[PDB]
């Protein structure tokens, strides 16, 4: 009744709706959300018309996921760092945590081997990093700012930290992992939090800067 086409193209225009929304808002934060949303609207489309589906072994891999994942996570990332006031060089870290945290989930997910784990591994521990950084240096950082902005910020970090937090157990429990969870339903909470990740954290954004 829902095959994994109908859900790719439901990202699709989810992300589609948010590139528009965003883009008419901002007629450098704006067009940071324009490039998170729109890159994801690409990878889906390219998904949705069955580009990128990589057989490994077993399991089918989605290459377009992971190209989005790696583009769009910095962005947000950026986006964090200029709530919270970060020096060129705080930006550097995080942005390269994040890095290795993607290219770790892509490589494993390419493997067929049990080494996957061991990627999947490093990716893990690289963020934890990532959360220290967010939720202390950042945090620190985002307190010299206006009472609205620091708002703001401690706002997006938390749907940012707790919802990134759940991507590595889907991966797991769905077919790059021990399989467990069946591609369509693996796909359909994955979209779930693309959606949220990118669209929703966007709209909360734009909700705060009609407070001003
Ligand atoms: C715009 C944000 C600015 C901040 C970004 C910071 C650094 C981003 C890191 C970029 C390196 C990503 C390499 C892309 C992998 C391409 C393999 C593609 O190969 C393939 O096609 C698959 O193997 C197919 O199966
Ligand atoms: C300065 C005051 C600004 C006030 C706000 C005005 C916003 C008007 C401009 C853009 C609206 C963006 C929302 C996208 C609607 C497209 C739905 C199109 O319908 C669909 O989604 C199709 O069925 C499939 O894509
Ligand atoms: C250390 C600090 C250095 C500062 C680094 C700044 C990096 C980020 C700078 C600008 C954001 C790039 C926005 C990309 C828009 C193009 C996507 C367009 O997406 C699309 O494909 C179409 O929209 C599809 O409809
Ligand atoms: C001031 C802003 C500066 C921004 C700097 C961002 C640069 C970060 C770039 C690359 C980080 C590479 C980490 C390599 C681990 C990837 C594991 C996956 O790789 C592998 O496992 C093997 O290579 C595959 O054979
Ligand atoms: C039967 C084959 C699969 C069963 C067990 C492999 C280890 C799973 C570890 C899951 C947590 C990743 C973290 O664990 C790891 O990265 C390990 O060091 C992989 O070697
Ligand atoms: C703060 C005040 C307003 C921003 C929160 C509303 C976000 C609506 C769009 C969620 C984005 O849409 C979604 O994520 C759907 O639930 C997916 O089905
Ligand atoms: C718009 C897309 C977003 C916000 C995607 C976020 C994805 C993650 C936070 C993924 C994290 C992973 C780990 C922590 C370990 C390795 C496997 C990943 C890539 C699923
Ligand atoms: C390329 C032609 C295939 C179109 O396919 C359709 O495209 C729409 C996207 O706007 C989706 O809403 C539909 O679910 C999908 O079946
Ligand atoms: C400052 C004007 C609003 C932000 C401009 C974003 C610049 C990136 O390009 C954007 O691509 C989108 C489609 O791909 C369009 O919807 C935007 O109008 C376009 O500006
Ligand atoms: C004058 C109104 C300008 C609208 C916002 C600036 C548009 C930025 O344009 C974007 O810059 C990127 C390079 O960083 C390119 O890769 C993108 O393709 C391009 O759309
Ligand atoms: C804004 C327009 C961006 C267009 C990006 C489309 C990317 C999908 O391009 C795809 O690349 C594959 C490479 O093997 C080819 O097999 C596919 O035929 C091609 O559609
Ligand atoms: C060669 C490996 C498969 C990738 C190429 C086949 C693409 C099949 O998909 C087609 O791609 C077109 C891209 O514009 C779409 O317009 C069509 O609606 C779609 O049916
Ligand atoms: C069959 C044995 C494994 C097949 C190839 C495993 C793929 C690992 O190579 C991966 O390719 C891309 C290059 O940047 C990225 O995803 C990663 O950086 C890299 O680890
Ligand atoms: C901009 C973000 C979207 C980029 C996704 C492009 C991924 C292309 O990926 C390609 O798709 C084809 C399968 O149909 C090729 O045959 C595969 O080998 C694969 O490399
Ligand atoms: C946002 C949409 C919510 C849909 C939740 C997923 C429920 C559908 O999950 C089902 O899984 C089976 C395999 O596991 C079938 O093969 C699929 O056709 C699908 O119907
Ligand atoms: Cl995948």
């Amino acid at each position: 009744m829902v095959g994994l086409t109908t859900l790719f193209w439901l990202g699709a225009i989810g992300m589609l709706v948010g590139t528009l929304a965003f883009a008419w808002a901002g007629r450098r934060y704006y067009v940071t959300l324009v490039g998170i949303s729109g890159i994801a609207a690409v990878a889906y489309v390219v998904m949705a018309l069955g580009v990128g589906w990589v057989p490994v072994a077993e399991r089918t891999v989605f290459a377009p996921r992971y190209i989005d994942w790696i583009l769009t996570t910095p962005l947000i990332v950026y986006f964090l760092g200029l709530l919270a006031g970060l020096d060129s060089r705080e930006f550097g870290i995080v942005i390269t945590l994040n890095t290795v945290v993607m290219l770790a989930g892509f490589a494993g997910a390419m493997v067929p081997g049990i080494e996957r784990y061991a990627l999947f591994g490093m990716g893990a521990v690289a963020f934890l990093g990532l959360v220290y950084y967010l939720v202390g240096p950042m945090t620190e950082s985002a307190s010299q700012r206006s009472s609205g902005i620091k708002s703001l910020y401690v706002r997006l970090r938390n749907l940012t930290v707790i919802l990134w937090a759940i991507y590595p157990f889907i991966w797991l429990l769905g077919p790059p992992g021990v399989a467990l969870l069946t591609p369509t339903v693996d796909v359909a909470l994955i979209v779930y939090l693309d959606l949220v990740t990118k669209v929703g954290f966007g709209f909360i954004a734009l909700d705060a800067a009609a407070t001003l």
